[PDB]
């Protein structure tokens, strides 16, 4: 089941970000759409679904890729990007959660 069903909506999600720092580069919407939402505290997203946090974003970062990199069993992950994109991330870094 969802970890925070008041961030089930991208909207919502959006909305976390209203303070979202000018420093990094990616933006609110790609955020939000990989599922985030911000936590008001520096770069701090975590996801809806897994509860899964991610901070200190740099430049070319995808939020998907960073997703799948770091919590590949999240449910709204596979279902959005599906079990495919999920296995070729961690094909490609077999050594982190290792
Ligand atoms: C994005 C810029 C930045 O903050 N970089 C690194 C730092 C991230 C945030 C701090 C807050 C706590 C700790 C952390 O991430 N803990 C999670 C964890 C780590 C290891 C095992 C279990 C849980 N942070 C950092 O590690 C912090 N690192 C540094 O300041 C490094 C030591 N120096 C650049
Ligand atoms: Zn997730």
């Amino acid at each position: 089941s969802i970890s925070n069903l008041s961030m089930q909506t991208h909207a919502a999600r959006m909305r976390t970000f209203m303070y979202w720092p000018s420093s990094v580069p990616v933006q609110p919407e790609q955020l939000a759409s990989a599922g985030f939402y911000y936590v008001g505290r520096n770069d701090d997203v975590k996801c809806f679904c897994c509860d899964g946090g991610l901070r200190c974003w740099e430049s070319g970062d995808d939020p998907w890729v960073e997703h799948a990199k770091w919590f590949p069993r999240c449910e709204f992950l596979i279902r959005m990007k599906g079990q495919e994109f999920v296995d070729e991330i961690q094909g490609r870094y077999p050594h982190l959660l290792e």
